[PDB]
DNA sequence: ATGATGACGCT
DNA sequence: AGCGTCAT
């Protein structure tokens, strides 16, 4: 138990577009339409590297990160779109302003946290008390949830997938107590109404297509979400977390995928988050800090308390372009021709964002990678009083100049970053 | 060696 | 303040 939380007090979504950058190229010329394809940045280096990938290229084992010539071995008929250029680099405004698109028809809904280019985190604890406010005490039926999986289901008493996710949906809504309006599971199945119809607007609106988690909170909306891609969403109850963490990998769940994750592992012996349970937190706690050990006491068992915070911006602006290999810059002339290229770009967006969302920056984050790996090597700060592009390369260049261990530069800079911060209103 | 981002923790 | 981790 009576006095034992079970973190079912939320109702949280989490929307990803599909294989995003190659939506947006394909929406815009319609000859990429439903083939296999990919988005690369630039081309003379084995043909360029693929950023992003339709699911009918991924079919061949078309992967990012692939050379685009590589990838060619794989799926000799793969098309390509590439990003823009500019002043030398990669432009991602294309993206950014499809980004938008998305960002704020979910808006409408309800309040979002913007979790990356293609990710929202929705709250719907509201929404669904509202949408059960109305549709007083009825049915759910099937036919609302026309892309729904719950996973866990079917169990128990076909052949094809659609068959599979029906008979799934059915034995879902048959259980489901429909007259208590307090049910987790209940209002995770509203969640699911509300997230099939913004998923509509979006692809009505946008023509772009997303995949969708909704659970209780954001780990396991995210992990969800991903169960069933392409242009599905999946509902992640309580009650399934038990089997569904009992053969899932620990790297699989967010924040798990690099180092601590490898920690728990190997500290504990273990393969699969459900392990997690038969430690106490105070053991865990030991092994990995008092925040982490609480955060996984509790996770393993489905529960987690991270807020969907209310930020539909960046909290950031920046530019960056990597130099590796025999690119890497090494005269002094090389280094401010390159931060001026930057700094334009940097006082471009700067511009537009102030004029779009009443706000300023006020810190220049100037960070440097070193050949061979350096420590980024390097970040030093300045203040941002002008959207000025040679005033920004000019200062961003004194502040790191002292770094140069040399006309000539060495070691050769193998990445620039320029990144606007600490903004204020207005 | 996708190269281009972005959020947050630690000290 | 400057570095590290984790992710799209
Ligand atoms: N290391 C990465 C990962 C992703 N992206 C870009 C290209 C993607 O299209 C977009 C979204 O990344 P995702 O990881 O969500 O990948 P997709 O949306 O392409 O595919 P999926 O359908 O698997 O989400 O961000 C990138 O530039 N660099
Ligand atoms: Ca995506
Ligand atoms: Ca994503």
């Amino acid at each position: 138990g009576p006095h034992m939380a079970t973190g079912q007090d939320r109702v949280v979504a989490l929307v990803d577009m599909d294989c995003f950058f190659v939506q947006v190229e394909q929406r815009q010329n319609p000859h990429l339409r439903n083939k296999p394809c990919a988005v690369v940045a630039y081309k003379s280096w084995k043909g360029g590297g693929i950023i992003a990938v339709s699911y009918e290229a991924r079919a061949f084992g078309v992967t990012a990160s692939m050379w685009a010539d590589d990838a060619k071995k794989l799926c000799p008929d793969l098309l390509l779109a590439q990003v823009r250029e500019s002043r030398g680099k990669a432009n991602l405004t294309k993206y950014r302003e499809a980004s938008v698109e998305v960002m704020e028809i979910m808006s409408r809904f309800a309040v979002i946290e913007r979790a990356s280019i293609d990710e929202a985190y929705v709250d719907l604890t509201s929404a669904v008390q509202e949408r059960l406010q109305k549709l007083q005490g009825q049915p759910i039926s099937a036919d609302l949830l026309p892309s729904t999986y719950i996973e866990g289901l079917p169990q128990g008493p076909t052949v094809q997938k659609e068959g599979m996710r029906k008979q799934g949906l059915f034995q879902w809504l048959d259980s489901l107590q429909i007259d208590n309006l307090t049910s987790p599971d209940l209002q995770l199945t509203v969640g699911a109404v509300i997230v099939e119809e913004m998923r509509a607007a979006i692809e009505r609106e946008t023509g772009f297509q997303c995949s969708a988690g909704i659970s209780h909170n954001k780990v396991l909306a995210k992990l969800a979400c991903g169960l069933n891609k392409p242009n599905r969403q999946t509902l992640v109850s309580h009650g399934s977390v038990p089997q569904l963490f009992s053969q899932m990998p620990i790297r699989k769940i967010r924040s798990l995928g690099g180092k601590l994750g490898a920690s728990v592992i190997e500290i504990l012996g273990i393969e699969y988050m459900g392990e997690l349970t038969q430690f106490t937190e105070s053991q865990l706690q030991s092994h990995f800090g008092e925040k982490n050990g609480s955060w996984l006491y509790a996770m393993c068992r489905g529960i987690e308390h991270d807020p969907v915070k209310p930020r539909q911006l960046p909290k950031t602006i920046g530019c960056s372009k990597n130099f590796p290999g025999k690119t890497a810059l090494a005269t002094r002339e090389q280094v401010q021709w390159w931060l001026l290229q930057l700094a334009q770009e940097l006082e471009e967006r700067l511009t537009k964002d102030r004029n779009d969302n009443d706000r300023v920056a006020t810190q220049l984050v100037v960070s440097i990678r070193v050949q061979g790996d350096k420590r980024s090597s390097l970040r030093r700060c300045c203040a941002l009083t002008r959207y000025d592009a040679h005033k920004m390369s000019h200062d961003a260049f004194t502040v790191i100049k002292n770094c140069n261990t040399s006309t000539e530069w060495s070691p050769p800079l193998t990445m620039l970053f320029l990144c606007a911060t600490k903004f204020s209103a207005s």
